[PDB]
């Protein structure tokens, strides 16, 4: 099955998943010179104050915090969005350096790592049916860079031993995802894709200009991850990123000049 090794990374994904090669992939290079400042823009809201994380669990391709979407706690609205998006699960990609791991980029740059936070449109029910529907999620992504610690990251840092391999899962209640959030919202916009498998068509993708900082030993505890499941051959987690796709016919819009 797919993953992110020499025989079954993002090359050889198109094979089971053609969308792959399709017209709104992601990510993409965001080019901050040729991005356009878009007026018709609404401010972004975020409004995670009744948030309630549930779970974290070792996927095989990250680990994904869960939170309770059953109700309006934790939603994204405004910016380019229509609507009301809940927050379903938050995850990270990152390198096996500290020169690379983001699936965005900027200017061709790479950070350290990128923080998901994923939603869904409340108008289709479930996340289920919302990843068949061109405008089904909101992705809010967070460039990490390392230099000082997010003291709001390390709770999640602090619980990774209990999910060292794939299908773990422990409780991870009460983490509040504002401690995750850099001071500015200014954003790049662009309509494009889920970066994993199924490589769904159906993300808008916000992702924020202002890099959040995390510590060596943070991002060094998030290598210390297995791909594989407890008793089979050990693969740490690292370089769990898509490289950036073509463009094609879009345009990245700014929020900020
Ligand atoms: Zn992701």
């Amino acid at each position: 099955h797919w993953g992110y090794g020499k025989h079954n990374g993002p090359e050889h994904w198109h094979k089971d998943f053609p969308i792959a090669k399709g017209e709104r992939q992601s990510p993409v290079d965001i080019d901050t010179h040729t991005a356009k400042y878009d007026p018709s823009l609404k401010p972004l809201s975020v409004s995670y104050d009744q948030a309630t994380s549930l779970r974290i669990l070792n996927n095989g391709h990250a680990f994904n915090v869960e939170f309770d979407d059953s109700q309006d706690k934790a939603v994204l609205k405004g910016g380019p969005l229509d609507g009301t998006y809940r927050l379903i699960q938050f995850h990270f990609h990152w390198g096996s350096l500290d020169g690379q791991g983001s699936e965005h980029t900027v200017d061709k740059k790479k950070y350290a790592a990128e923080l998901h936070l994923v939603h869904w449109n409340t108008k289709y029910g479930d996340f289920g049916k919302a990843v068949q529907q061109p405008d089904g999620l909101a992705v809010l992504g967070i460039f990490l860079k390392v230099g000082s610690a997010k003291p709001g990251l390390q709770k999640v840092v602090d619980v990774l031993d209990s999910i060292k391999t794939k299908g773990k899962s422990a409780d991870f209640t009460n983490f509040d995802p504002r401690g995750l959030l850099p001071e500015s919202l200014d954003y790049w916009t662009y309509p494009g894709s889920l970066t994993t498998p199924p490589l769904l068509e159906c993300v808008t993708w916000i992702v924020l200009k202002e890099p959040i900082s995390v510590s060596s030993e943070q991002v060094l505890k998030f290598r210390k991850l297995n791909f594989n499941g407890e008793g089979e051959p050990e693969e740490l987690m690292v370089d769990n990123w898509r490289p950036a796709q073509p463009l094609k016919n879009r345009q990245i819009k700014a929020s900020f000049k």
